[PDB]
């Protein structure tokens, strides 16, 4: 016998029938295509049988392995949670454990930065509408006192008319346990362990950079310090224009104490609207 799915939510079923041997994810959703496979578990593009509406849904690959897997897998929610409702965030409409799996539903967006630019150089007027979004969304999280520690272009996923939205908060901190994230895009300042709302601004910098310049950014040695120093190398900066160029340079400050503010950055003119 099977336990029925459980909400799972840190604040404390329509169509769903607990007879049915079926679970709540195949009573309750019809699947449409899958979006993305990994360690970090399979998404689904689905459609509501409550609703009638479009989402995507994320769930784990194995059943949890014991009781603290459990919890640090289910503290994702709880993060997600925290960012709640924003244009630019992605949004968790809910989430459930059930077989020891656990699922999120969230809205349905578009694909990733990292996919748009490899089936695509972006146009640069494209390439402010992604900075200027995913600014408002640092300082969405800013304000809930949380930091994303994997901005990359891979967790920006696009919407309607350019606009783009942060997703996977499972790597967001308050200012708790947290994953690695990419060293292509880390801040310098978390070698030491530092860090604070300085830290995505940095890794915002240079995930703009990769999909302006469209060129790898290394992911240590020499090449990832001379990324660090507070100048954009020559060798990424073919065709990005003047006024791309200096903004990317505000974020990319190694001092954290000096490096620019999701908010002053926002209230750049060439940033306006
Ligand atoms: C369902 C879900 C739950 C919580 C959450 O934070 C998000 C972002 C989603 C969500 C995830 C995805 C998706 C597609 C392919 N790959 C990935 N990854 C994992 C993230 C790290 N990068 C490695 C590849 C993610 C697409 C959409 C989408 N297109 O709607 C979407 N909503």
């Amino acid at each position: 016998h099977q336990l029925q799915p459980r909400r799972v939510s840190f604040r404390g079923s329509p169509g769903y029938d607990p007879s049915r041997p079926e679970s709540f994810f195949q009573q309750s959703f019809q699947r449409l295509s899958r979006l993305g496979h990994g360690s970090y578990g399979e998404v689904f593009k689905v459609r509501s049988k409550e609703d009638g509406r479009l989402y995507a849904v994320k769930r784990s690959m194995s059943p949890f392995r014991g009781p603290k897997d459990r919890a640090r897998k289910l503290a994702e929610v709880g993060s997600h949670e925290k960012v709640g409702q924003h244009p630019c965030c992605v949004r968790l409409e809910q989430a459930w454990e059930e077989g020891g799996i656990l699922y999120l539903q969230t809205e349905l967006c578009g694909p990733s930065l990292q996919q748009h630019c490899e089936a695509w150089s972006l146009p640069e007027a494209q390439v402010w509408g992604y900075l200027r979004d995913t600014l408002l969304a640092l300082a969405h999280l800013h304000s809930q006192g949380l930091v994303h520690l994997d901005v990359k272009p891979a967790n920006i996923f696009l919407g309607p008319r350019g606009r783009c939205k942060l997703g996977d908060f499972g790597l967001l901190v308050e200012l708790g346990e947290v994953q690695e994230g990419d060293p292509r895009y880390m801040a310098p300042e978390l070698l030491q362990g530092s860090y604070g709302t300085a830290a995505d601004v940095f890794s915002l910098g240079l995930t703009i950079l990769e999909v302006a310049c469209n060129m790898e950014l290394p992911h240590g040695g020499e090449g990832w310090q001379q990324l660090r120093q507070g100048y954009l190398p020559p060798e990424f900066t073919a065709g990005l224009s003047s006024e791309l160029r200096s903004v990317l340079v505000m974020m990319l400050e190694p001092d954290p104490k000096l490096r620019a503010t999701a908010e002053a950055l926002l209230a750049l003119p060439v940033l306006r609207q």
